[PDB]
């Protein structure tokens, strides 16, 4: 019997109890600072729900403290949900969420650090004008929330996002300010959507062209690209476009509105939700933090104890390509690996197994890199209007094609009855163009009952001809964190088999089609827990 199987080693989680959307996120006097939806009284969403804090040198080891927003005004009596923050000159860190009020609306409110002396900030004071900003003319009072962290324009104008809709059209409502107390609706919303519900958590901010590095959110040039993040329809989704601040126009660079359809970008396609982004000036990058829901039971959750993860912190930016946004996990993870195991060219057969021996299969960073054999011999199949989740849960890991699927086998118990398989295929259209799909099987991932064992999958954007297929993944028990090409397809799984409660996790590398591949490198590390030390009370 094993304590707690499914609390990870290195993700961040409150001690225990329900955590959903992260809060607020920022870097200020050398330390990071993290907060979050909590429900201090049960492993489920609630009447209550207020900001966890924690604080970290590193993005890695953290230290929980005492909640630092929770209702103690009309403007937030019955509930402290999302916001962020931003760091006004003068260095003060001010914070705008939405609050329920005692009407039961949704209203921005701001707060700020009562004591700037202390190092981890751990109080705040409510403004008395609370609340800053109320729902709009058209807007019902439960469909308007979820503040952005704001951007200083060159007229010394701030502005900010807030979400909601309008007759079921996603918003993403414009606000300016110059104290940060008063603040407008601009005529126009930043941008929308038709028919997409309620847009949460939006996110807007600048990424700098051919460069791999972050911005400040207040950065603007023609060197520069702007990403409008929304989340709805239960993904998050995102557009890299143009912004005009003196039209406040946000010009979409492929010129389509959002529709949740398989034509839009995500920044993760598995379990990955309210993610929301910050600018590291120490480190000149923007990170990005995403709270993963759990896939077994409410009745689970509560014996457990405890539900929701947050994504371990990834570096964001653009593309060479300009197309789309990469990910990777932010480089003080590395810190944690200890021993190595490693492989080179070696031949993975048809329908061959390979155990990797030596790491701890439960707690590990994957990383594989493959090189084919016979393109040519890719399985005919336009993929033009192709939904590659579909694709993923038709085909799964037990569907053997030509190229395909190959990948990794986590989370798997010694016999394979249980398994997670993250894989590749690899197809071509009728004029010989290959396109790459990448697969998170989680249909074998468990034999329990009651546990939503839904599969993940995308394209891969990248050219088999001249670049091998590569893949790493963070394991770490009930979560499985996988980055495609470096970073360009991004898919996270929650797992729950049941083995785990009384034996180890094993790790296997296969290739279940019918041509022969071949892995030219494979490094497996096993990681250490990451220290979470409790500091309250
Ligand atoms: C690689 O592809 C194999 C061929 O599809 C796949 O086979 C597994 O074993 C047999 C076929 O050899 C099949 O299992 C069937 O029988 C069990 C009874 O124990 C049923 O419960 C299953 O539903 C199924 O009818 C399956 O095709 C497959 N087994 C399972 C669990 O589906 C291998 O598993 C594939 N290898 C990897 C690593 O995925
Ligand atoms: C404001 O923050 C400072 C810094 O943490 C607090 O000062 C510490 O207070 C504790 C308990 O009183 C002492 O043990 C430490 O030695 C103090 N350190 C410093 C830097 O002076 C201070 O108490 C906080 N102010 C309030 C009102 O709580
Ligand atoms: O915890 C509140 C936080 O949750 C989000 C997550 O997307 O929205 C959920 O909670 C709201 C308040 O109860 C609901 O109105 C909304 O429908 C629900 O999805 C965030 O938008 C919000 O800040």
């Amino acid at each position: 019997q094993i304590e707690q199987p499914y609390r990870t080693g290195y993700h961040f989680q409150p001690p225990s109890n329900w955590m959903n959307d992260p809060n607020g996120p920022m870097l200020y006097q050398g330390v990071y600072h993290f907060f979050y939806q909590y429900n201090p009284y049960a492993a489920t969403f609630g009447d209550v729900i207020i900001w966890g804090h924690a604080v970290s040198y590193d993005l890695v080891n953290w230290i929980h403290l005492d909640p630092a927003i929770y209702p103690t005004q009309e403007a937030d009596s019955k509930s402290c949900w999302s916001g962020s923050a931003t760091i006004l000159p003068g260095n003060i860190p001010a914070m705008l969420y939405t609050g329920s009020d005692s009407k039961s609306r949704q209203v921005q409110d701001l707060a700020w650090p009562k004591n700037l002396s202390d190092p981890f900030l751990r109080e705040w004071v409510k403004h008395p004008k609370n609340p800053l900003i109320t729902p709009p003319e058209g807007v019902k009072d439960d469909c308007f929330r979820d503040p952005s962290t704001a951007w200083l324009g060159p007229d010394g104008v701030w502005r900010i996002v807030v979400g909601g809709d309008r007759d079921n059209n996603g918003m993403a409502f414009l606000y300016q300010s110059t104290d940060f107390v008063n603040w407008k609706r601009y005529d126009q919303p930043l941008s929308s959507a038709d028919a997409t519900g309620t847009w949460e958590c939006p996110d807007f901010y600048p990424v700098p062209l051919n460069s791999t590095n972050g911005l400040d959110t207040s950065v603007y040039g023609g060197s520069v690209r702007h990403v409008m993040k929304a989340g709805f329809e239960g993904h998050d989704w995102y557009t890299i476009g143009t912004y005009s601040p003196d039209r406040e126009n946000f010009l979409p660079q492929n010129g389509l509105s959002l529709t949740g359809s398989t034509l839009d970008l995500r920044y993760d396609y598995g379990q990955f939700y309210a993610s929301k982004s910050f600018f590291d000036d120490a480190k000149n990058r923007r990170v990005l933090w995403a709270w993963v829901p759990e896939t077994d039971s409410q009745a689970d959750d509560i014996e457990k104890g405890w539900a929701g993860l947050q994504s371990f912190p990834r570096a964001l930016w653009i593309d060479r390509n300009g197309k789309q946004l990469i990910q990777w996990p932010v480089e003080e993870i590395e810190e944690l690996r200890q021993n190595q195991v490693n492989l080179q060219n070696k031949n993975l057969k048809p329908g061959s197994v390979l155990e990797i021996h030596g790491i701890a299969a439960s707690q590990a960073d994957v990383t594989i890199s493959f090189k084919l054999e016979g393109l040519k011999e890719a399985e005919v199949l336009d993929t033009t209007l192709v939904d590659p989740q579909a694709l993923c849960n038709e085909r799964g890991a037990s569907s053997r094609g030509a190229l395909g699927p190959f990948g990794l086998l986590a989370m798997a118990s010694k016999d394979l009855k249980e398994q997670s398989a993250i894989f590749f295929r690899v197809f071509q259209n009728q004029l010989g163009r290959y396109s790459v799909l990448m697969c998170s099987d989680l249909s074998r991932s468990t034999v329990r009952s009651n546990i939503d064992t839904t599969s993940y999958g995308a394209f891969v954007d990248i050219d088999p001809r001249s670049e091998e297929i590569s893949l790493r993944n963070l394991i770490d028990h009930s979560i499985i964190e996988s980055f495609g090409a470096g970073g360009k397809t991004c898919i996270t799984s929650r797992i729950y088999p049941k083995f785990v409660n009384n034996e180890e996790a094993h790790l296997f590398v296969f290739n279940n089609g019918t041509q022969n591949v071949k892995i030219s490198e494979m490094s497996a590390w096993s990681m250490k827990n990451a220290k979470f030390v409790v500091d309250q009370s």
